[PDB]
C-alpha cells in the first residue's frame, strides 16, 4: 500500500517551482485540493523525490523524536500560511520560501507525513 506516499507528495512536493510568491501558493494549494476547507499551514518540498525517499534510510536521515526522521541535506521549501478571518475559500496565503533540512515520518521506506511544526 503506496496511497500515504502518493498523498504526501500531492500535499508536500513540488518539483520545479518559479517563483515562490503568495500567488504561487493560492495557485498550488487550489490544484492539490487542499482549499475545502482553507488549510492553515502547508509546506512543499521541491527538488527530487529520491532525495526525500532518502530520509527514510541513513543515507540522508537521523531517527528524531518519537518515531520521525529528519533528514540531513537541506531542502528547498516554501511554505504557504493562510491569512484573512475565514476557514473556506477563497484561501488567501502568505509564501515564505526557505532552505533547511525537513522532519517526515516514514513507513516501508517511503515518507508518510510531514511535520509541519518546524515551519510555523
Amino acid at each position: 500500500d503506496n496511497s500515504r506516499y502518493t498523498h504526501f507528495l500531492t500535499q508536500h512536493y513540488d518539483a520545479k517551482p518559479q517563483g515562490r510568491d503568495d500567488r504561487y501558493c493560492e495557485s498550488i494549494m487550489r490544484r492539490r485540493g487542499l482549499t475545502s476547507p482553507c488549510k492553515d499551514i502547508n509546506t512543499f518540498i521541491h527538488g527530487n523525490k529520491r532525495s526525500i525517499k532518502a530520509i527514510c534510510e541513513n543515507e540522508n536521515g537521523n531517527p528524531h523524536r518519537e518515531n520521525l526522521r529528519i533528514s540531513k541535506s537541506s531542502f528547498q521549501v516554501t511554505t504557504c500560511k493562510l491569512h484573512g478571518g475565514s476557514p473556506w475559500p477563497p484561501c488567501q496565503y502568505r509564501a515564505t520560501a526557505g532552505f533547511r533540512n525537513v522532519v517526515v515520518a516514514c513507513e516501508n521506506g517511503l515518507p508518510v507525513h510531514l511535520d509541519q511544526s518546524i515551519f510555523r
